């Protein structure tokens, strides 16, 4: 079935619920397979408008925040692809709907950050509410981007002009532009979410601001790394003349 | 053909096809027209469209843009991929649309596949159910065709191999990308402005027009990424030449 | 007083040509003048144009700009293509205009083709019907000549052929485009600012001024595209030379 | 309790040194702490600093930033050049500051020469006379040290001579400059955001904080200029090597 | 020769009068032109109750063009001009730091500005500004005027670029000059904007004149960007010419 997980956040101790749930209920989280044949009917049966279902399930996407009817919204985010035999910069997309007090998330390429949240819920130490769950999805994705950026930084710190074996600047640059494509929009999506004054944000104002600070830092770090690559390229030009 | 290509009536929930010899503009009708036909100005002016707005609508040169006019009226100009036999897809066609006294009037020089697909949907009685939806579909249809074309560019970039000279189609790619960008950036701003006007067409379908705007933004960011990829390959070639 | 080139009375919709020895400035009149004539300062100051505003109007150096002055008065400065025989077209002319006590006073040094066409139309009883329309026609006339010149640049660009050194005119085209960009970018903000001022000369024709603003924006976008084309052809030459 | 480096009381304008084992935070006190010490979290949390705030204060990665918190509370994060023995200057230190319940709590890992100088002043009974002044001195202190370091880069850049290959220290200068730029830009915004919050610590010294902000703005512009000079020298070298 | 105060003028009346250069109490409608590096200036400013930190900023080693609204109607305005003194380059621009304080204009210099000399000469001939509002306007426009004159010398260099004549290749020198100018002239534009938006009595009495001065500095900035664009193109000209032939 399309429903990977279902949790009830009616109390601070989330309880696991049937993956055969027919109706969307307030305070519940549904984590779903985006490409499964049955998800469209389930969403539409539950009165999610056709056009918003279409955007949520579309092949193409960018990180973005979309205010919808009365407290509802869509939030789309990207994460690093940590799956085996995958290109990490071929970033996964998580598409989230906050609809009638429920959080519905959709995935295709599995997210390590989301697996950690799921594992925490199973061990009875997960988020205490939907507001906190969304916060942890945002920060978990940030965290995994930071880890990937550390591997780029290692490659960059290896750049030695007198050593041609360390000339990996083209690969790093390719990785960095691929990430920048989505991580820049990610920053604006989190900004827009906050400015929306969603009950999920206004209950955790300082925490969402910290999340926004981290995504901003990530973007500034990418810019710096791109500058380092450019500098190394000129250092190679300068070494070829001496 | 006179100037009028096709005429649809949305004053019933199921749109009906009407005569192309309609002489008067009626609310909730869509008139699809040849911009370069000699008779179009006369028809527009006779139906009380001001001469100066007709002049902008029929101008040789244009850019995608939104123009609020009197009352609920507006002009919206957009570009699309050129899928016609003697042209290049990147020499994008201009579609100039007037929303006037409750009617939609679209004008073309060269046919648009987006608009053709809408006309086929209406003929099969499964097209847009209103002018609001119709304009929404025109915008999203143009996006979709731009996406399709961009996929073709992506394939070219994906075959870039520095070790293989025959794959060095990076200059062609860049030419195409910058030709698209020329118009697709103002397209984003036109759609933003349309939304911000609070047009009755938009406010009936607010989330859907927001989604269309998200898609044009994505397209622009995709073009920027591809232009980055092209610049990267050009460095990869240059840095290979000094070793090679 | 030899500084006055031509004087028109727009008090009626059929403008009449008047004497060039006009002491007092009258509302709804247009005075077209030689900026560098020794008698022009004295005429302006005697008609109560403040000295510092005469200083700016007549200054040696200028940029396209809009200046709200007091009491419905303003100064507008614009640039045009130099179409004079044996001139360099990118040696652009500057037209400096005062809207002052309900009169339009324009000043020239390098003659403008757009203004000559307006004067010719007036001589034939088909010129603008008001000062509001006249100013709009000066702006759009200048836009139009810029478009014409840009078309010649485009021709040059379409003839780029990497395998034909007789076509390697990219340095000259780049030179022309940056020289025009210098003034054409401020021109767009000048027109934006004119519209924002809510001048009676603009509020009478809101849609028309937004079209003029759209044309100047287009020109700027076209210039950026052409520069991108030049930059690409430079890269093309560098790739071709290193590959052959 | 070994996390606390120093503790001062600013209740009076003569600040007094207090015990390094103060379990409860008091208004008008300054606590300067080791960020990496395992006991800091517990002390902050026992004093009712929310866990997520502590999480951000103590995180591995940071950028300069201002965070408005509850009820006059805030977090400010700033960077400083690294003046520790044998360190890279551009391996910049991060100072993370909480203003919480009327107390200033600063946290360090890499020691700040600026903060050491403020501490020496307090030990010599000539330090800042309030928490408002202390925060101002921390900001301006960090700035001052950056200015001093940048003067060394300026010397290096002025000694550059294209005919003397021993003066080619511009790429090392460039490495330093981009690394500093990375954080110095966010620093300017953090200080702007601090001022815009209308914090009691700022509104008591409004002109002083404006001057501090002008200084960081100047630092940014100077770095941009030095980066421009470096680029210029590189082109100078390219142009000097390709003449042979 | 020996003192901090260079000149003192009284603009109480439309015909300014030269007054004593003795370190006294400042008066509304007076202009005090001073040596910024003289040991005595800080004491005078503080004796006259200018706050310590404002004095620190005014007399600081480093500066950028900027506008600083202070208490009441007071402000600080910092500007840069061409350095037309010997053993300096024109592009090593001088900082002129100006305080409007209790209705007096206090300007400070390190090295002479030709713009301010010309105003001082006009005052001496009884043909100078008739008010502090006009004085400050003339300082701003005077500084613009001299930057324009220098930019003309750069234009001369540029117009003489000829790709087939290596003796004309002074584009490295020109670009260095331009980025050095741009460093300060960009902030100067914003400082003048900021001064205008403050609604200072010195600005509101001459609203169109100060806008013309703002238009002039904006024009200067655009001209600089254009010349920088011409230097980049001449670099492309050379590069093409070199490996084509
Ligand atoms: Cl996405
Ligand atoms: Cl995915
Ligand atoms: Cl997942
Ligand atoms: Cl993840
Ligand atoms: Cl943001
Ligand atoms: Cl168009
Ligand atoms: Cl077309
Ligand atoms: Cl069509
Ligand atoms: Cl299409
Ligand atoms: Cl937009
Ligand atoms: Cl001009
Ligand atoms: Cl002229
Ligand atoms: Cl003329
Ligand atoms: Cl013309
Ligand atoms: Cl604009
Ligand atoms: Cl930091
Ligand atoms: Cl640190
Ligand atoms: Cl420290
Ligand atoms: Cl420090
Ligand atoms: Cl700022
Ligand atoms: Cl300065
Ligand atoms: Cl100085
Ligand atoms: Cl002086
Ligand atoms: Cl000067
Ligand atoms: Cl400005």
């Amino acid at each position: 079935g399309f429903m990977i997980e279902h949790w009830d956040f009616s109390t601070p101790m989330a309880t696991q619920e049937t993956t055969t749930a027919e109706h969307i209920q307030p305070n519940h989280w549904y984590h779903c397979e985006r490409l499964h044949p049955d998800i469209r009917g389930w969403l539409e049966d539950n009165h999610v408008p056709r056009a918003t279902v279409d955007h949520l399930l579309a092949d193409e996407s960018r990180p973005s925040f979309h205010p919808l009817d009365d407290d509802n919204f869509m939030l789309i985010l990207r994460g690093i692809n940590m799956n085996e035999n995958a290109s990490p910069e071929d970033m996964l997309s998580i598409r989230i709907l906050y609809f009638q007090g429920a959080l519905i998330s959709t995935r295709k390429i599995p997210s390590r950050a989301i697996m950690e949240i799921r594992q925490a819920l199973a061990e009875h130490k997960g988020p205490k509410s939907l507001a906190s769950l969304l916060n942890q999805i945002i920060e978990g994705l940030n965290g995994k981007i930071d880890l990937y950026l550390d591997t780029i930084e290692e490659t960059l710190n290896e750049f030695d002009v007198n050593d041609e074996s360390t000339y990996n600047h083209i690969a790093a640059q390719k990785a960095l532009i691929s990430i920048k494509r989505f991580i820049r929009p990610q920053q604006y999506a989190i900004r827009d979410l906050i400015e929306s004054e969603s009950e999920l944000v206004t209950s955790r104002p300082h925490q969402y601001r910290f999340a926004h600070n981290n995504i901003t830092r990530i973007n500034e770090t990418i810019e710096f790394y791109l500058g380092e690559v450019a500098l190394f390229q000129d250092e190679i030009k300068h070494n070829r003349d001496e």
